[PDB]
């Protein structure tokens, strides 16, 4: 099963950030995700961002159009996980 | 929510600075925003700024036409603070 | 006997992979297949596999057009093994 | 509050001096001064300046076509000082 | 006399590998082969291949217009062996 | 107040030198002349000069047209001085 | 007198090797051959050679059109040699 | 007060030296001289010299558009000199 | 006196050499060769040389418009050789 | 006073020397001569030279038209010296 | 007095040389011959070599047209040596 | 005195060498020779010279346009030589 990420995507000064470039980058093997394979998702212009994640691990890259990508961190999904937004995980007690 | 930052920036001689833009970098990610996100703001010919900043610790930075990157320094916004010019968010007790 | 290789070949946002290439190397010779030599199949456009594999060890090569070339892992199919994914081989123990 | 600190700008020779432009880096953070920022202030023909200085520290640099900036020295402004001349600024007991 | 060797030559995803080449070259002065001498044989369309090899060591080398010339294993022939194919004698317990 | 400085300067020979230049430079900064800044004259046909010399310590430079610029020394101007010939302040105990 | 030395060059498949060169190099000197003279002779498409060689020690080197020199090895003709094929000559025990 | 220098200018053979140039380096500061000034005195077809210089130390350079400039020696003219010859000066007991 | 060397030229495979050439080296002076002087002999199409060779000690050079000049060896006349072929020379108990 | 320096100049086969000139380089500086001054002169076409030379040491070469100067040697003419070659005061006991 | 050496040179083939060239280079001056001379002849068509030499000490060169010059050695003629050829005293005892 | 230096200049082998020329390098200062003085002397074509020498040292130098110039060695003449040869000095008893 895949788990709903979503959320609004907001710079430091609370605007929407456009341009943006989310790709999932898995590190270890899942049971439906092969190693070493990026998933990208381009937000609107309002910042809105919606992905269906498969379980496992993952790191997080952020690219906006002039930005060498930003290694926000790793997120981990198991079969416990509810939907929510993506920061949550970047700031969940791993 | 978001703390609102307003106020009037000038140099020695009391005078208004033109073409300089504030870059906030949020060093550390967020519930609301994400690592390494940099949120500008140019001020009026008057050297006032207005800005609704969100909660966390950020870098500081002024451009000016022409002159290198300057490092204010960092600033933290806390659930407890209230409005006031960025000034006073360097000159804070750290 | 080919062991059947069946299944969808996807990435963490739950979507097909195109212009894919899936590469199996004999990591050693077998009384079938001689050492050192490659079979590939690209999936469908819905990122839908099926191969018949011959037995023994292989090293696994995912191939993506403008990535470099990804090391998936290393499978080993015996002569009792059951059809299914590819993902199941490289995740089952050794 | 800003201190007025007026007077004539003469070289040995006991003569005006020209083309002149006095700039003050601010080096630490005021309650109305960000750090590094220059005010120039270019006398007239007779030497004459005047300017409206923020109380803090600064560093006073005399720029003239000519010999390279001129280091004139640090000058400190406290909520305590008088209207005056420059040269007394510089020469005054730190 | 003529040890005959046949066979069918499939990659490990059991299909014929098409473009090949088989050579032997010979590593010690035998009664009719002369050391370090090549022959070189092309297997058809569907992967068959058969040689007449006479009796003593051989390097094997699958050259298939990609990969350099793949050194599959040094094969024996003694005057005791009876018709079968080049997988066999790779892996025959030397 | 400016000590007039004033005389006739020759070479060794007995002649009075053209094409020259006298320089001072100040070497600490005073109450009327801020360090580092330079004034300068050219001497009439005759090798006559004058000069309104404010108090302070200088560092005197001899500029002739064509040969590197001498460094005749450094003066000292107090405030009980005298006016009379620059060629007696270099020459004046230390 | 002169050793006969007749028979037929193969290959390890059982095929005869065409553009081949014999040389034989001696590489002592004899009572009717000087030292470092070599004799070539070219075999048939069928592969067979025929030769009559003097008695000594020479070095044997096969020379076949596009492959680098190879050296077979060393043969000794005495005065009890029989006649025979060149390969039992380097197969004798030494 | 001048003291009069005169004389005639012969080389080696008994012979006036032509295009000449007799220069007077002051060393050190005097009450009418500054240091590190030249004072020049081209002589007339028949070696003929005279000038008039003031008292101090000097050093005589002596250029004759040839051998490079002929440090002759140091001269100082005491206030109790009498009016001679340039040579006078070198050979003086200092 | 010259002794009469004479014979026939055959490589190793029992046939004429042509193109030869056959030097002798004088390596010390003689009664009638002075040292370091060559004497040229070229044989026929048939192989056959005859030369007539004062006593002394020569080294034997035997060049061929191909392979470099082979140093056969030395070879030394003296007054008791009997005429023969130039392989005994070489082969002879020196 | 001037010694007179007189007589012929001849080379080791009893020729006149053409094309020379004789130089004399004040040594040490004297009341008369100032040092580093060279008087030379040119003897004529039969070889014969006079000058009149003032007192001090001098050192002498010869200048030759192709040749390298040579330096002949040093003489120290005196007050109470007599007239005669130079070739005597260059041999004169020192 | 010159002693004569006449005779033929050969070389080892019983041959004349032609196009040669004998050099006598005399290594210590004697009462008739200046050191480092060198004195040349030219044999005939047929070898044919006649001189008459001064009595000393001489090295003997031999130069032929296409090989580098040989040194054939060293010759010493006394007062009692008789006519001979070339080849004898290089022979003699030393 | 001129000593008179005649004689014939013969090479090795009893000719007169022609092309040549004798210089006379002088190396220490006589009463009529000054130092580093040559004089040449081209001898006829039948190698006949006849000199006049000034008594003193001299070096020998034979120039004869090939061989670079030969030290021949040191002639001295005193006031008691007799006419000779120019090999007779450079024999002579040193």
């Amino acid at each position: 099963m895949a788990v709903k990420i979503s959320g609004v995507l907001k710079d430091g000064t609370g605007k929407p950030v456009q341009n943006c470039t989310i790709q999932l980058k898995a590190r270890r093997n899942s049971t439906t995700v092969v190693v070493n394979t990026v998933g990208s998702e381009n937000p609107d212009e309002a910042g809105r961002y919606s992905m269906d994640v498969e379980y496992g691990q993952y790191s997080v890259i952020l690219q906006v159009d002039g930005f060498p990508p930003s290694h926000a961190g790793t997120i981990t999904v198991y079969e416990d996980s509810q939907p929510g937004t993506l920061n949550d995980f970047l700031c969940a007690m791993t």
